[PDB]
């Protein structure tokens, strides 16, 4: 009645059976044995596991709504008890989405603009280095964080700024931490292991921080606030609140601002620029690729006028690396965790109402039917005869369906303006040599290793 799952033991799941390598290697090995869809046996709690683009597709687009369901992550749900956009369910979930969605889309200049400007901004920063050696996390993780502020602050910060950087610095350790050996240990026994002290701790104190930042936001807004004339995702939010002022049952309360605004963050940053970071890792060990991409962008761009977003529909094989940049950065490995609406039909099996699916990403963007060489650097995976750009079914970096990752637009704008505006000011080099470097890198979340490069200006 449940998908062929390995026998567990009772209290301890199918602790035994796992690889102690992390969990995502944990459900390949199992998949070999047990097909592209089994039960695996997370402490006392079972989760459908699905492998492969087909399985994938089979749940979440053609039975969207059946798997629209989230999960809990343990390590953060004390922080966010089924508020916010990421971890709602049912009405609160969607509300919030369409709330969510209609609201990114629009300092009155659009997404595009702001990312043009923040871009700029990264460019003069990175002149001043004048050459040196660097690691390109701190800046990375600061040029998108920009973004978020950008739509739910109605400001940016300058890279030095020390207060900004602090608030920065104990927000990507949470991921880190989040991401860390100890947060999957964590998921598996939580209910025994919130009593001990643990990573757990530290997440939720760091997070709890940010959230006080954020609520004094709030009010600073609050007490600014024009009507009239919005700023960003707060200010709005605050008109909605007032608008259902006379409604108890509504979602748009104080609770649900703040979760919201971490959700922003959380989604919105991490990924995005850690796939810049694993970008031009990859970009350091293959020259004749970057060549390429420069090459391009002084045919259509050119060294001059700064990169649109037009561009990318003229740019089909920088547009493709950034795919395979995507494709194996893989910085989603399992996914985030979706649930079943209802007792749910799926090839024969029941999966009761609230059972919990991982969907691995990972095993979809390394599928041999969908991608020729799928451990190997190959843009040819994304251009056609033509030299034209290909969409492939096996590409869901952002997962898919009802759950489908709501910044898609976003992310792939900052990805082709940053790299392409990056790259038509510097070339790369580094310490290391390209047939020298190393890529494989850990859990919920994939992390590359960290590399030092140097930003070499052109003129
Ligand atoms: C290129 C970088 C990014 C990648 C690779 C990425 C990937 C993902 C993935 C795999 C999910 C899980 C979807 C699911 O299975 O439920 C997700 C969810 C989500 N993403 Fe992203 N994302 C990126 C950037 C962003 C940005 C920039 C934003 C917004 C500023 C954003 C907003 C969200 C939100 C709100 C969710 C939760 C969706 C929901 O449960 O309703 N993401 N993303
Ligand atoms: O000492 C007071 C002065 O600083 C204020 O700037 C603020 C800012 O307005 C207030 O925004 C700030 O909070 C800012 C930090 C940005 C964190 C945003 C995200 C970063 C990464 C992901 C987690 C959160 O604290 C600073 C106070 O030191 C004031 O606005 C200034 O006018 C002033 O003279
Ligand atoms: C849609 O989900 C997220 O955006 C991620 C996420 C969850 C699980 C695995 C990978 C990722 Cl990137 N959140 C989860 C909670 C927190 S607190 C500070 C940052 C994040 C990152």
């Amino acid at each position: 009645k449940l998908p062929p799952g390995p026998s567990p033991l009772p209290v301890l799941g199918n602790l035994l059976q796992m690889d102690r390598k992390g969990l995502l290697r944990s459900f390949l090995r199992l998949r070999e044995k047990y097909g592209d869809v089994f039960t695996v046996y997370l402490g006392s709690r079972p989760v459908v596991v699905l492998c492969g683009t087909d399985a994938i597709r089979e749940a979440l687009v053609d039975q969207a709504e059946a798997f629209s369901g989230r999960g809990k992550i343990a390590v953060v749900d004390p922080i966010f008890q089924g508020y916010g956009v990421i971890f709602a369910n049912g009405e609160r979930w969607r509300a919030l989405r369409r709330f969510s969605l209609a609201t990114m889309r629009d300092g009155k200049r659009s997404v595009e603009e702001r990312i043009q400007e923040e871009a700029r901004c990264l460019v003069e920063e990175l002149r001043k280095s004048k050459g040196a050696l660097l690691d390109n996390t701190l800046l990375f993780h600061s040029i998108t964080s920009n973004i978020i502020c950008s739509i739910v602050f109605g400001k940016r910060f300058d890279y030095k700024d020390p207060v900004f950087l602090r608030l920065l610095d104990l927000f990507f350790q949470s991921f880190s931490l989040i991401s860390s050996f100890s947060s999957q240990v964590f998921e598996l026994f939580s209910g025994f292991l919130k009593y001990f002290p643990g990573t757990h701790r530290q997440i939720y104190r760091n997070l709890q921080e940010i959230n006080t930042f954020i609520g004094q936001s709030v009010e600073k807004h609050r007490a600014t606030l024009d009507p009239s004339n919005p700023r960003d995702f707060i200010d709005v939010y605050l008109l909605r609140m007032e608008k259902d002022k006379s409604d108890p049952s509504s979602e748009f309360h104080h609770q649900n601002l703040i979760l919201t605004v971490l959700s922003l963050f959380a989604a919105g940053t991490e990924t995005t620029s850690t796939t810049l970071r694993y970008g031009f890792l990859l970009m350091l060990k293959y020259p004749h690729v970057t060549e390429r991409v420069q090459k391009e962008i002084e045919q259509v761009i050119g060294s001059h006028r700064p990169p649109a977003l037009d561009d990318r529909a003229k740019m089909p094989y920088t547009d493709a690396v950034i795919h395979e940049i995507q494709r194996l950065g893989d910085l989603i490995p399992f996914g985030v965790p979706h649930t079943v609406t209802k007792d749910t039909q799926f090839r024969g099996y029941v999966i009761p109402k609230n059972t919990e699916v991982f969907p691995v990403l990972s095993s979809a963007l390394h599928d041999p039917r969908y991608f020729e060489t799928p451990n190997t650097f190959n843009p040819g995976h994304f251009l056609d005869a033509n030299g034209a750009l290909k969409r492939n079914e096996g590409f869901m970096p952002f997962s898919l369906g009802k759950r489908i990752c709501l910044g898609e637009g976003i992310a792939r704008t900052e990805l082709f303006l940053f790299f392409t505006t990056i790259l038509q000011n510097f070339s790369i080099a580094s310490p290391v040599p390209p047939e020298d470097i190393d890529l494989t890198p850990s859990g919920v979340g994939n992390v590359p290793p960290s590399y030092q490069i140097r930003f070499l200006a052109r003129h």
